[PDB]
């Protein structure tokens, strides 16, 4: 699991 | 499982 | 601004 | 701006 | 502006 | 601007 | 499953 | 599954 | 500005 | 500015 | 600012 | 599991 | 300025 | 597991 | 400034 | 586990 | 367990 | 277990 916010 | 917000 | 991931 | 992911 | 994946 | 993904 | 809101 | 809102 | 990863 | 990870 | 990393 | 705040 | 990691 | 608030 | 690592 | 804040 | 705050 | 504020 990849969670990202920029 | 890929989540992002840019 | 509001950014989220659930 | 709002972003959501579910 | 609104965005959002369900 | 709405953008919704379901 | 991948998602984007870019 | 891909979803993406550009 | 909110960010939020759940 | 808010930021969050749970 | 607040960064909080649960 | 990763997940970033940038 | 506040940081807190749990 | 890796959190990063940056 | 408040920092904390429980 | 690795938890980081910047 | 790795933790850090910068 | 390395728990690390700068």
């Amino acid at each position: 699991i990849i969670k990202i916010i920029k």
